[PDB]
């Protein structure tokens, strides 16, 4: 699974949405088209739409 | 949007799923990396697993 | 099934909301405990606050 | 928050369904009038049938 840094801030909008705290690392599990992502923090799991982080480069 | 021909038939399991007609064309409209397309068909837009389809570029 | 009245003007904000039109009806196909319904307006299908809308008493 | 007790086995067969245990106590969050309830279970939230478990409000 892949994980990415959180560069901005998101409050989850709706029920199946994950927050995002700013720097923290999520693991993405998921990448649709349209550029939702699914991943998961801190026991949480949920979508992000990711142009609120970026993959990490290791 | 992008073609797709159905190599089996798939019955709608979920209210957000699209039944696939075998031999049918669907527009695909959105992709998932877990394998799950969204597409239209004869009016109805919906969910359908991509293994039972085959895109065209051709 | 069972129909309701648009009260206020609703823009879907993700592709599996139905945008509501002030003064149309909508037919209510399935209702959720946290005030999120599901129905049909003009050949779409969606999810619309159900705050938007008045069920119709006839 | 609701108790309903696991009747029958369900193994999740969609990334937000819950898998039921035999036997076990989970905790309602929300009802959809289609029969499908949404709940958690040691850790984990996810959908699953209704008709598989047992409302507790005794
Ligand atoms: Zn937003
Ligand atoms: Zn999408
Ligand atoms: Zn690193
Ligand atoms: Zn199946
Ligand atoms: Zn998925
Ligand atoms: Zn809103
Ligand atoms: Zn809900
Ligand atoms: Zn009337
Ligand atoms: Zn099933
Ligand atoms: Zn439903």
């Amino acid at each position: 699974x892949i994980p990415a840094f959180v560069k901005f801030a998101y409050v989850a909008e709706r029920e199946d949405e994950l927050s995002l705290v700013k720097g923290s690392r999520v693991t993405v599990m998921e990448k649709c088209s349209d550029g939702w992502w699914r991943g998961s923090y801190n026991g949480q799991i949920g979508w992000f739409p990711s142009n609120y982080v970026l993959e990490e480069v290791d």
